[PDB]
């Protein structure tokens, strides 16, 4: 399996956003030998690739990040997740799923149409990002930017990300929820524990709060996309002494919003749910990304075909899970689709995807490209 | 001018965060030794303790306190360094300036004065110090007992500087305490996708109702000797800093100052109850920092009223508020125990500061009751 060799490749290089460690280098390496032009694109603290064969339309662009999230308790992985190993079936490491191994079978995918199909139409384009998980501001959406400033559009985008719930391809996503992250620092007055009435605990102010935002019904969704979600990531109050009150409780938390609401709807009924339980705070937003919704055309169609074909499997569109680049791509007019490996153990320890699958991702890619190119 | 401002400056600018002593018992024991105190150094672990004894027979006055401070942080937050001990408007700035170096200062010129003016005092006067009070305190003043009850060496009175004053010096003095059982909450959760929350586990919302429960929670209305039980969440952490990861764990520090009303196990009981209530996975790991403590009202208090009504008019009053000291390891030893120093307003709080006005009158009293126990 090639994809698999340079699964590993790619899997061995720790890449904790926004850190690319030579993983764009090592597609760019590849790609270079099969007649793309390649295109560093510096911005800031990130590394971003766009790679391109062909300079006509259409333009077929497959999309994806090389960054991955933190790993966690290093403990209580059972290998090593930047030290790659296959164990009754299933390869683990940090990125085995979201999303190193979509990468390589894009790569190799890429490498086999060109070799069977040289005179293909068309343009393949690779717009690789390693800041897609985070901040996300000098990544994709960099890239873009220098791609309409030049007026150098994409008929159909792919993003490799894992799409699927139980088996392979059986879920393809043309759109996705909006992402909005907030930074709340609650402020009470560092004291002595035994003296509470000289002090206040942030801590304990807060909790009615937290807790009615966790049980708080956003909204019902709609046909299109799934219900609003709100998760609170991290919490932190106090530096170790056991007798002393903190001044302050740092909340971080995050909304994923269908189209039914706003991000200022959303902020205006948070801000008004922690008046009314008569806190003292500072909340810093940041709109990591819209809701959006591409048409369904020739790449959903594409895709269907190619899925049937190697699986057996009808695919279903959805909105559902988290976000992507594609909302940086979508605005452009690209026809957004979503296909990869399962999602089950994304963002987890011990992250791990069924060797079965990695071939199988290959060829539904290659057909992909032999769909709309030759 | 001050002697007790000097020697409280001396020992501020020594940054003495538990457990390290940073000399201040070598400041107080280079001074006491001048006057006749036989010098015992305890080092047990990493904590440093003193035992300080002047006479060998009874009865035993032993004044007791700790030269740690709790940690300050570069909070910025301070309006001069909290080691870099100043005065402003007339209000002596630093950390443990209140809790409780300025008492530790006070107790030394009073002994070094009344040693002055009553050289054929009867008994002994002793100076129980340690490094570690406000810390996990098990290589501290419980060691100093276990080596002093070993050798059938007996206090009688033990006086703690610790701030006991409320609102102005002296109005309050603690003959008891109430109990400090601490819990370190382990929340076990699934780390994951924020997008994906069915495949993964928050354990800062399954634990977020348990929490607002133990906050609203009524652990008992306490008694006329001791104040209500009170709980209170000190530190919470869950996640390392991304914003689309599930954590897999959230880690709860809590405590509580609990009455007679109540045993620690009777509390940790309740806890895992209401715990479990809610369906969480987890661990506690519990430490009885200390047991309520209540000890009897005999000469001590009465040396100690009259010491404070003569010295600032005020009556003083009885009381086992607060938290928790040394006390509760010299009580079991059958001492009187009785905790008089400057307020606690300010203690283990930012720009932690005491007001200049109360230093000598301190003194005064702590020399005071010395007269009234040793001298006639
Ligand atoms: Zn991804
Ligand atoms: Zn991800
Ligand atoms: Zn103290
Ligand atoms: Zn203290």
């Amino acid at each position: 399996s090639d994809t698999l060799s340079l699964s590993l490749e790619l899997l061995q290089q720790p890449s904790v956003t926004p850190i690319d460690h030579t993983c764009q280098t090592i597609m760019a390496d590849r790609l270079a030998k099969v007649g793309f032009h390649i295109e560093p694109m510096r911005f800031g603290d990130v590394d971003n690739l766009w790679a391109r064969r062909g300079t006509e339309g259409p333009v077929f662009c497959f999309a994806g990040h090389t960054d991955v999230v933190p790993t966690g308790r290093l403990d209580a992985w059972n290998s090593d997740p930047f030290a790659p190993e296959i164990r009754d079936g299933k390869l683990y490491g940090r990125g085995s799923a979201d999303m190193k191994t979509a990468l390589a079978a894009m790569v190799v995918a890429s490498e086999r149409f060109v070799a069977k199909h040289p005179n293909h139409k068309g343009s393949i384009a690779f717009l690789i990002t390693s800041d897609e998980e985070g901040p996300a501001v000098n990544g994709t959406v960099k890239v873009i930017e220098t791609l309409e400033k030049r007026n150098e559009k994409i008929t159909w985008c792919l993003v490799g990300e894992p799409s699927s719930t139980h088996k392979l391809g059986d879920i393809v996503k043309n759109g996705r929820r909006g992402s909005l992250n907030a930074v709340l620092k609650v402020q009470g007055k560092q004291g002595h524990v035994a003296y509470p009435h000289l002090a206040r605990n942030p801590i304990h102010e807060a909790s009615p709060a937290l807790a009615e935002l966790c049980q708080t019904v956003w909204d019902n969704g709609n046909e299109y996309f799934p219900a609003t979600s709100f998760q609170i990531s991290n919490i932190h109050a106090g530096t170790g002494a056991t007798n002393v009150i903190p001044g302050a409780l740092e909340v971080t938390f995050n909304f994923r919003y269908s189209t039914e609401v706003t991000a200022e709807q959303l902020k205006q009924r948070v801000h008004e749910i922690l008046d009314k339980h008569g806190l003292q705070y500072e909340i810093v937003w940041n709109l990591s990304g819209l809701p959006f919704l591409t048409p369904v055309g020739e790449l959903v169609n594409a895709a269907q075909t190619a899925i049937l074909n190697v699986t057996g499997t009808e695919t279903e569109l959805s909105t559902s899970g988290g976000t992507s680049d594609g909302r940086f791509i979508a605005p452009t007019g690209a026809q957004v689709l979503e296909l990869g490996v399962l999602n089950a153990t994304i963002h987890q320890i011990n992250e791990h995807v069924d060797v079965h699958d990695l071939d199988p991702l290959t060829d539904i890619y290659e057909q992909i490209l032999e769909n709309l190119l030759a």
